[PDB]
């Protein structure tokens, strides 16, 4: 199924799809380009609710605890059921650079209220205040905390990790470093949305362009590298590069990625490997999807939705 060609070809995006992703683009190039403003204002811009999109509202559900972090305290920010099945472990996207903790409480509601699981969303330190290998430590952090103190704070040892493009990234190098550094293996699934897997950049992230903003742009993905990665790197590290990685030994994953999107190699190469390593592995294909899709509303995105919440409710009973 998702590697059906047709699937790949312009007649396979919806009329709803191809409308939405226009009109994303329309409204991408007429406001101000985040490297123009410069990351503190377009940070700003979107903390005040001023940018490209509508702000995101906060649940009053949501509550943070504090934990020790490298780098001084780190927040996890909770929105949890009476009776949580287990720990859903979050990070958010932004290429390493934007984004926050509390920048999604929306999804992050709809998954505990759907799966019964808590979610737990980290703010890790951000680029390129903090680049590589600081948003990692502090995810390995949280990762640490949660499986010495989850059956303490929410009497469950059922684990889950999930993320959306550098959240993705994150969750793959953050299961990587549990089981290199610490020897765990004890995470029981990952949901692993449209992540960068290869900073190298894949063929379709180099390939994609920058003469359509469609959220995510080539020149986005090189701005990234230049504020996570210090020239001192070698971009085929396994810790920066999970798709670099042994990857034995990894929870159940499902690959959520559309069509129209830089970072599609990425999710299909990393799929393959996690196929071949002896995991399980969902490869979940949706024409026409931008990168980021699944946030805007549409059949599509409706669609994978229900695919990724069915997907985490799986591992509680
Ligand atoms: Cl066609």
């Amino acid at each position: 199924n998702p590697f059906d060609p047709e699937l790949y070809k312009d007649a396979a995006v919806s009329a709803e799809t191809r409308a939405l992703n226009t009109a994303l683009i329309d409204l991408l190039e007429t406001s101000d380009d985040n490297w123009d403003i410069g990351v503190e204002e377009a940070r700003a811009r979107r903390d005040r609710g001023e940018g490209p999109f509508p702000a995101v509202p906060k649940s009053p559900r949501a509550r943070t605890i504090q934990i020790p972090g490298k780098g001084g305290d780190i927040a996890l920010r909770i929105i949890a059921p009476e009776t949580p099945k287990g720990v859903y472990l979050h990070f958010h996207g932004g290429g390493w650079v934007f984004g926050s903790a509390d920048g999604q409480d929306p999804m992050l509601e709809r998954i505990s209220d759907t799966t019964g699981l808590v979610c737990v969303s980290v703010e890790y330190r951000l680029a390129p205040e903090h680049p590589y290998p600081a948003g990692p430590d502090d995810c390995e952090s949280a990762a640490l905390w949660l499986v010495e103190n989850a059956k303490r704070e929410f009497g469950t040892d059922l684990l889950t990790i999930g993320g959306e493009s550098a959240g993705g990234h994150l969750a793959a190098v953050t299961l990587l470093r549990m089981r290199d550094r610490h020897g765990f293996t004890g995470f029981a699934g990952a949901n692993l949305v449209f992540g960068a897997f290869d900073l190298r950049w894949t063929p379709s992230a180099r390939s994609y362009g920058n003469d359509r903003y469609l959220i995510l742009r080539t020149l986005d993905l090189e701005k990234f590298d230049a504020c996570f990665l210090p020239e001192n790197v070698d971009r085929a590290d396994p810790d920066i590069s999970p798709l670099m990685a042994n990857l034995h030994d990894m929870p159940p994953a499902l690959f959520t990625v559309g069509t129209d999107d830089a970072l599609l190699d990425d999710s299909l190469f990393m799929h393959a490997r996690w196929a071949a390593a002896g995991n399980e592995a969902e490869l979940a294909v949706y024409p026409g999807g931008a990168h980021g899709f699944v946030a805007f509303p549409g059949a599509l995105a409706a669609s994978a939705v229900q695919r990724m919440d069915a997907f985490l409710k799986r591992f509680t009973d």
